[PDB]
């Protein structure tokens, strides 16, 4: 069922007022929320009062079972809160290193992770494309830490190219952050979507070593579709960077999440195992599907195929220009999807899309693409 | 009605585990929330998607209409920049308009979060304590007067003042912003709602253009409608150089706006509940005159100063010469009743408690039977 969110408030549905445009921009999915969630949020409002609120006595237990997921097996009190992965990702960058020290990302990667980086250095290893994938170049990736990099943005899995690192690729660049001493933040925010053929890998799984130098942040925001509760977890086993990062924390303000984000975190990660499986199914065959009407009816575009809900699409063979793209699928596409040129080195003349849609919404994301270049 | 808030993570509540405490520390009401919050909160959840909101289209409206209903304030929609509460805004504040190892001033006994967040940032602590006289208290202007000679940057204001509750006249106002004219000004006014029959609040940056463009204002529903989980905040900057500078640093620490419910919660607020606030004013005032006589009568080794707003009651306790623990003590163990210490507000916070009396008259008809049991 497509549901209408115009008229919402919604950032994805409601930036655009012409009712012509198809929006599959934001990162946020157009389904309905699993019911667990939903009923504990209406069952909160039951006790009208919303007075300051502690976290849940059992919470802890509950994101140490959420092992059940990735068999990581932590410890209660590794968990530090965040409204969200992004503040997580400035008070990492300001808490473990100096002023206009360097910080490396790999793009085509999330913005963000290039703006927050507005408060130091930017150091780039961008990926390599192989295989209709992307692949790490290791050896300029080890070329970079050469020069003094003190700091890593890890994305696992990677948005938008859609990879999911296996252990292996995470081990020898955790033989890398180990022999240069770099310190990692891996933002694994969609760490709970993964396809059959995959299985998502913490950082910090991996060795008793990369723990005490990896700083995970994970949320059920992108995961559950509930980006607007500001609900997020980041596990940092090393003491002495957990207090420097809470630090950065409790100088700025914050004293923990609002009333909505404790509920719907603890239903999400108790009573919602059934409805992430069914998700995951029907995102996969979202990008099979997808995959193939490129085959079948855009042979001038190459869609990388994703791993772990958003599609990487080149439009490098097309010789358009970002504005000449940027207003053809808006004029005769009548489709609003994210510019690619923002996501940096390899980003250039590409384009992502949300398909964390029905699939009937997903064919005409399809049909506007085929019409907009045909 | 008192309404049954144990078990529900309320930190007044559920932070102790004696089942038998009367709790009056936190600053929450134990009241129910206008009932068109409960309906904007319910009609949202009737839309089954939690994803990346937007702040409404008309809320800058409303803004401008609340400030203007409420103060006679007019102000511009380019004026709102939003927060997800008051110690991120003077956090943000501190660090837009200082540098390291800068002073910032603050007027104890005041909130101690404007003690944390200047020390914890790297600035100089500087104080201008007030000063009590006949059960009131007075800003010290030649004190306050000598402090900024030696160049200081910023002012913490709290307008009306937690913990002692006082609600600045215009003189006062005026008089202190003569001496910002002859220092940049964050303007705390999360309690500029609650004030009593014989009171106005005056905003600060109402006053002139020139205290506008040299003053933050930090404005809230959270504790005037008690939505404070919510996490609802209005920040208004009229000078244009400072409010990109504040925004900036909102965004170095990846600040995108509020949650969804804090923004429902809120425009409603706003709108549809003003009758609501009517009520409330009067059943808090009644409440204080209540307790400040009850002291006066039945507990005369107490002398308790008048608020003029907002529903904390100031007491000093120092007739009855007992250390904070040994005062404490007597309260948790045999007053069985949990209430504010003030030594944790600074200067002039010795020997005295701060005590909650947004309640109904039953919990606080019992909060003052146990308070004079516990000193009898
Ligand atoms: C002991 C709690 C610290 S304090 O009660 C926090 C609240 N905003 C207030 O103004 O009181």
């Amino acid at each position: 069922k497509a549901i209408n969110r115009r008229g919402t408030h919604s950032i994805k549905w409601d930036t655009y007022k012409n009712e012509e445009l198809i929006h599959a921009w934001i990162a946020d999915m157009d389904f309905e929320v699993p019911k667990p969630i939903q009923t504990a949020l209406k069952q909160r409002i039951k006790h009208p009062i919303f007075g300051y609120t502690l976290p849940p006595e059992n919470i802890g237990d509950i994101i140490c079972n959420w092992k059940q997921q990735y068999d990581w097996d932590i410890q209660k009190e590794w968990i530090v809160f965040s409204a969200g992965i992004v503040p997580a990702l400035s008070t990492s960058i300001q808490a473990f290193t100096k002023e206009n020290e360097s910080v490396l990302v790999q793009p085509p990667i999330y913005p963000p992770f290039f703006e927050m980086v507005t408060n130091r250095q930017l150091c780039v290893s961008p990926l390599q494309k192989q295989n209709d994938t992307y692949v790490i170049d290791f050896k300029h990736l080890e070329k970079q830490f050469q020069q003094g990099i003190k700091l890593m943005l890890l994305c696992s899995p990677h948005n938008p190219i859609g990879r999911v690192w296996t252990k292996e690729e995470l081990i020898k660049l955790g033989s890398l952050c180990t022999k240069y001493n770099v310190i990692v933040v891996a933002d694994e925010i969609h760490s709970d979507i993964i396809y059959a053929d995959h299985t998502h890998t913490p950082f910090a799984s991996l060795s008793e070593e990369l723990a005490e130098r990896t700083i995970t942040c994970m949320a059920p925001s992108k995961t559950f579709n509930i980006a607007g509760l500001q609900a997020s977890i980041i596990i940092i086993p090393n003491e002495k960077l957990r207090h420097a990062f809470t630090a950065i924390q409790y100088r700025q303000g914050f004293h923990g999440l609002n009333i909505f984000a404790y509920t719907a975190m603890q239903s999400a990660y108790t009573e919602c195992n059934d409805w992430l499986n069914k998700i995951r199914l029907y995102i996969e065959d979202n990008a099979k599907f997808a995959c193939e009407y490129m085959k079948d009816h855009i042979p001038t575009l190459s869609v990388t195929k994703p791993e772990g809900f958003l599609l990487w699409i080149d439009c490098s063979a097309l010789n358009l220009s970002q504005d000449e793209r940027t207003k053809l699928l808006e004029e005769k596409g009548k489709i609003i999807v994210e510019p690619g040129e923002k996501y940096g080195l390899g980003g250039e003349e590409h384009i992502r899309i949300n398909i964390g849609c029905p699939r009937s919404v997903l064919e005409e994301i399809l049909n506007r693409l085929r019409h907009t270049f045909s």
